[PDB]
DNA sequence: TGAGGTAGTAGGTTGTATAGT
RNA sequence: AUACAACCGUUCUACCUC
């Protein structure tokens, strides 16, 4: 069940290297005060930048693509306030060989390096890093928007350039903020420094005299930033209010003369469409290939190509087949029961909708299970009878609650979940000027209401390498030292989720991804009388690999075979067509055990980003792992009319762990894990 | 709070380090 | 909190989609 095609990558094949690029001059470095031993290794990366050429570290030394007698062979560093005397020593070249990893890393850091040397010296271009731009994609009263693309150069094991292009924007606000003052223009978020890259949040314009405001030293304000040489060719203008990096009341002194704005998008759109057609994209992203290759003298580009295969289209089961998980309330659920569910109204009105309930039983009645519908006479102003009431409703079956409200404000929103939670009633909020016409926000709001009820309403009825698929978050870290979540889909079918639930310090990651993994075993356990014959374990890869050991072990010792994956939104590059139109399912295999997957595309202008995937650990075949990790894609029963584009588990752990973020919520104890209260 | 995506940007986190010796 | 380094980037705004 498959297919096959071909596909051009955004990476390009460029010239072979030279032989003077294959043997780099190889720099022995002397310090004084020499130090470190353990620290001697970021050092020797900041000497290979001070040097001032395309030079790398490399080993306890140097490697360099520039000739040593065009570097500053001689100079001072200054190192966390600690100041250094470096010497470089030419010792020769060493040759180093593409085939070697560990020497083609080498000379992949130095093909970065003369990426970004070489960009530096082009003239009429502008460059930041890894991100070059050239033309002007737009330009209005003071601010101009430039187009471009992010870059990266390696080298391939053949011994040859490798370019990686996409296209990129960038909002420039070339101006003052005094002068941006003037144009009459708004006073925007945040503004910064006009000689670093410090932003302070802008609170107010200032009433008194620069020359006057005493600083914590002796001096004022506007001889502070003179004496630093910041008053030299422009002028300061009037004081400002600037805000701190992290946050405060106590403002700080500064100069509209030393601001300047920074534009978001928000702000261009009170005067955009920077997203590309793929078509558009592919396009721009081979000029500029061209172009780099021109200017750079590195040769005409080769896009390189790839086998890609269109990956068989899953069936979705409710009651029968269905496109999309909303058709189910039409067709009917998978799995339904007897449900309980009540209505919360904050609008001053009485009942449910006649729409609602009509919608709801019709559901039910294809499903053959029984509804009940509630209303709940408490409100929130009432105090602890409203808790009262929650309770009541709650020992009386109901297990989630539709809450008809207008737009509420975020705090009221969390604190009137969290509310809710405390009892154990997860809840669907649907915002109440509403229209029965407006069928996708109530038809998406009721198929919330049913998962958080605990409900199926689809499936996947095809058979799988692993019946049990867990996908793990670490929140916004690069461990679960300070925790993170996990969500179960069971082969494609019932649905669990798991906190940490262990504190939230000192804490051995492998032991909170094994808990994770323990607990929604323990679950499978529960539902299925039994221990699942694999698992397909999946991880965002922002965590060491290490951090999964002890789970894999003890999968191990327990008799259970395991998949270890990652899985990572951002770095997949670009995929197009070599012919023909670009599909959902694709399928690209690559390098040792990695693969690409571009699994959701609909109704979009942008072109749309894979996912890159890298089978860690396990013995399943790549297609198969694929296969049903784009089927997983399909399993998210609160989106109703759009496939997310994750695997349902790290989805599902995603808005778990924002939704924890946004609420309290350490021990939601009332809260069966059987429940989606989070989507 | 209806939800899916591509767009930039702020915005954020985590790691090492400061001095001491 | 300072510096340096690495990575991610929901909110928001917009366009749209069903
Ligand atoms: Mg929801």
């Amino acid at each position: 069940h498959l297919g096959k095609t071909e596909v051009f990558l955004n990476r390009f094949a460029l010239r072979p290297l030279n032989p003077e690029e294959l043997r780099p001059w190889r720099l022995e470095v002397v310090l004084d005060p020499p130090p470190g031993r353990e620290e001697v290794y970021p050092l020797l990366a900041q000497v290979a930048r001070r040097a001032g050429g395309v030079t790398v570290r490399m080993g306890d030394g140097l490697a360099s693509w520039s000739p040593p007698e065009v570097l500053v062979l001689e100079g001072t560093l200054a190192r966390m306030g600690q100041t250094y005397a470096y010497r470089l020593y030419p010792k020769g070249r060493r040759p180093l060989d593409p085939k070697d990893p560990g020497e083609r890393s080498v000379l992949s850091a130095l093909a970065r390096r003369l990426l970004q040397e070489r960009l530096r010296r082009l003239e009429g271009v502008w460059v930041e890093g890894l991100a070059v731009y050239r033309r002007e994609h737009a330009r209005g009263p003071g601010w101009r928007v430039l187009g471009g693309a992010v870059l990266d150069l390696w080298v391939s094991d053949s011994g040859a350039f490798l370019l990686e292009v996409d296209p990129a924007y960038r909002i420039l606000c070339e101006m003052s903020l005094e002068a941006w003052l003037a144009q009459g223009h708004p006073l925007p978020k945040r503004v910064r420094n006009a000689y670093d890259r410090r932003t302070w949040e802008l609170l107010r314009l200032g009433e008194e005299d620069p020359k006057e405001l005493p600083l914590p030293g002796g001096l004022s304000l506007l001889d502070y930033h003179a004496s630093k040489g910041r008053l030299q060719g422009r002028e300061g203008g009037r004081v400002a209010w600037v805000a701190d990096p992290k946050d405060p009341r106590k403002p700080i002194p500064h100069l509209t003369g030393l601001l300047v704005p920074v534009l978001t998008l928000e702000d261009l759109h009170e005067e955009l469409a920077l997203s590309l057609p793929w078509e558009e994209r592919r396009r721009r992203t081979r000029e500029i290939a061209s172009w780099i290759g021109r200017r750079l003298g590195l040769g005409t580009p080769e896009a390189v190509r790839a086998q890609a295969y269109r990956l068989s289209i899953p069936k979705l089961m409710g009651r029968r087949a269905v496109s999309k998980p909303a058709d189910a309330l039409r067709v009917g659920f998978y799995r339904a029961q007897e449900t309980a569910l009540a209505l919360l109204r904050l609008d001053g009105a009485q009942g449910w909708p006649e729409f609602l309930r009509r919608a709801l039983l019709r559901a039910f009645g294809a499903s053959g299970a029984s509804l009940r519908l509630h209303t709940l006479h408490a409100h929130p102003s009432q105090g602890l009878a409203f808790r009262e009431a929650l309770r009541k409703a709650k020992e009386e079956g109901v297990q989630a609650v539709l809450v008809l409200t207008p737009p509420m404000a975020w705090e009221d929103r969390n604190r009137l979940k969290a509310l809710l939670l405390r009892e154990g009633l997860p809840s669907q909020i649907l915002n109440v000027p509403l229209r029965e016409e407006e069928r996708h926000r109530w038809e998406n709001a009721l198929l919330g209401l049913l998962a958080k009820a605990g409900l199926q309403v689809v499936a996947l009825s095809g058979a799988y390498p692993a019946e049990l698929a867990v996908g793990f978050d670490a929140g916004g870290r690069e461990s679960f030292r300070f925790g993170g979540a996990a969500c179960a889909v069971g082969d494609g079918g019932h649905l669990l989720w798991t906190l940490p639930e262990a504190q939230a310090g000192e804490r051995i990651p492998q032991e909170v991804v094994w808990d994770l993994l323990e607990e929604t075993l323990w679950a499978f356990r529960r539902k299925a009388g039994r221990l699942p014959s694999r698992v397909l374990l999946l991880r965002n890869g922002r965590v060491p690999q290490d951090e999964f050991a002890l789970a894999l072990e003890a999968l191990a010792r327990e008799g259970i075979a395991y998949d270890l994956v990652s899985v990572r939104k951002s770095g997949g590059g670009r995929v197009y067509p070599v012919q023909g139109r670009l599909a959902d399912g694709l399928y690209v295999p690559l390098e040792d055990k990695t693969f690409l997957l571009l699994t959701v595309h609909r109704d979009f202008r942008g072109t749309p980003r894979p996912l890159k995937l890298v089978h860690e650990a396990g013995d399943t075949p790549l297609e198969a792992l694929a296969h049903q990790i784009f089927h997983l894609t399909r399993l998210y029963p609160a989106s109703g009319f759009a496939f997310p584009r994750l695997p349902a588990p790290l989805h599902l752990a995603d808005r778990l762990v924002k939704e924890v973020g946004r609420l309290g919520i350490r021990h939601l104890k009332e809260v069966d894990r059987e429940k989606l209260f989070f989507v």
